[PDB]
Parts: structure tokens; sequence; C-alpha cells
């Protein structure tokens, strides 16, 4: 009832949107793995009278149930999607997508990890975005490659309308304690692809991570913080 969806919140199955600001939403879903359940976010950004989806809802079914929540909420086409790295909260739905008229999108290099790992492959290449610093537009958002960090292809997502960063894994919220999951890290690269998003961000106003609750800058120098203290 207007608070950020959580795990207990969002029925077996199902996806929840939440308004981060006009013409901006997150989606949140859950999945199980490796015998837990954890929950995961995404983005929508309206493009006109079209939407772009950043991010999957992790998996097949969630991911046809998140098509189903926005055109029950938002009543408007998803026409493109891009992901921001290869793990399947990321990719997993990708089939769904192209085979419901989505064009979907990811860097060269997180379609190479997805191949090589097995998990859904975008069908579209986006170029420039392969030295960290770079920076891209794409419809309603810019597109930006802070270096390796929750994984070696992550990429960032601002929404210039509204000031909103989408960190997408490379950020962490405000209560975790942990650096999540860390398989495919770079711990000692990650503080300073953090300090480039801050460096190019100074204005964001709402930064959302890849699993749990939005909020401010903060969340940059919280996820620098719990990275460093990991690896250490
Ligand atoms: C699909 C994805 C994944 C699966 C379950 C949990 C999380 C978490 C996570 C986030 N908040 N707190 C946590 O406790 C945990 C994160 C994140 O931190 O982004 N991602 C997760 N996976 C799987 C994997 C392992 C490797 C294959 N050997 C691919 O790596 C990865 O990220
Ligand atoms: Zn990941
Ligand atoms: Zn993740």
């Amino acid at each position: 009832s207007g608070e950020y969806p959580t795990v207990n919140e969002i029925p077996v199955g199902e996806v929840r949107l939440y308004q981060i600001a006009d013409g901006v939403w997150s989606h949140i879903a859950t999945q199980s793995f490796d015998g837990a359940v954890y929950p995961s976010n995404g983005l929508i950004v309206r493009d006109g009278d079209e939407l772009l989806l950043i991010d999957t809802a992790w998996g097949a079914k969630n991911t046809a149930a998140l098509l189903a929540e926005i055109e029950k909420q938002i009543g408007l086409p998803v026409t493109r999607a891009v992901s921001t790295h290869f793990h399947d909260d990321r990719v997993g739905g990708v089939d769904v997508l192209r085979a419901a008229g989505v064009a979907t999108y990811a860097s060269p290099s997180t379609r190479r990890l997805a191949e090589a790992e097995g998990n859904e492959i975008p069908t579209h290449s986006l170029e420039g975005l392969s030295s960290s610093g770079d920076a891209v537009r794409f419809g309603p958002v810019e597109l930006f490659y802070p270096g390796a960090a929750h994984s070696t292809d992550n990429l960032v997502v601002y929404v210039p309308s509204a000031n909103v960063l989408y960190g997408g894994c490379a950020v962490h919220e405000l209560s975790s304690t942990s650096a999540g999951n860390v398989a495919d890290a770079d711990l000692a690269e990650w503080p300073t692809s953090v300090e480039r998003i801050q460096k190019h961000y100074p204005e964001a106003e709402v930064v959302i991570p890849g699993h749990g609750l939005p909020g401010g800058l903060d969340l940059l120098q919280h996820t620098a913080n719990v990275v460093k203290a990991h690896k250490n």
C-alpha cells in the first residue's frame, strides 16, 4: 500500500511496479536461487507513447507476469529492453520478451558472457560502451559503463528528465551489510567504478539498486564501503 515492495508483499509468481518519478517506474519480482528467495529490481521509462524496459524480472514466467502488470498499470507497449549485465536476473526472460515483439539489447560484452554461460541472449549489440566512462543515449535514458564492479560488463542507466540513477547490481541498498553475490565481481576495481558513477551523475536524486530499496546518492558511497569491507 505505497511502501516499496518486498518479497513479503508480492504474491507468488507476480510482479509489482513502483512509481519513481513522472514516467519512471521500477519493477520488482522475486525468485529462488540455490535454495533462497531474493527480490530484484528493474526499470521502466516512458518513451513517448512507448516504454523502454531495463532488465527482465528474473525468469521467463516472472517476465511474462511483468508484461501483464505493465499492461494493467500503464497500458503502453514495451518496444525495447536493455539488460545491464549477463546474469539471469537481467537476461532471464529475454526469450519471452523477444517472442512478445520487444527488441532486446545489451553490450557485446554482456552478449558474449550470456552466450558462454548458457543464459538468454539479447538480440542487438550496444556499441560505444566498451571503455570505462563511456556513455551513449538510448531513447529517454543514458547508458553508462562505469568499469568492472559486480560484473565486468555491468552498465548503469540514468534518466535525465527525472535525475534517476539506476545502478543495477553495481549498487547496493543501504540496509545491505554484504556485497551480495560476488561470484563474478571485481572487488578491487568496484570502488573505482563507483567513484566514476559519483563523478558522472552528481545531480542524481534517486538511486535504485539492483536488489532492494531505492534511496539517494548515499547508496553509492555505501556500496563502496561494503565492497571495501567485504574485500577486507
Ligand atoms: C542471479 C544472480 C543472483 C542470485 C542470487 C542472489 C543474488 C544477489 C544478491 C543481492 N543482494 N543480497 C544477496 O544476498 C544476494 C545478487 C546481486 O548481488 O546482484 N545477484 C544474485 N547471480 C548468480 C551468480 C552466481 C554465478 C554463477 N556461478 C552467477 O551471480 C549472480 O549475481
Ligand atoms: Zn549479477
Ligand atoms: Zn543482481
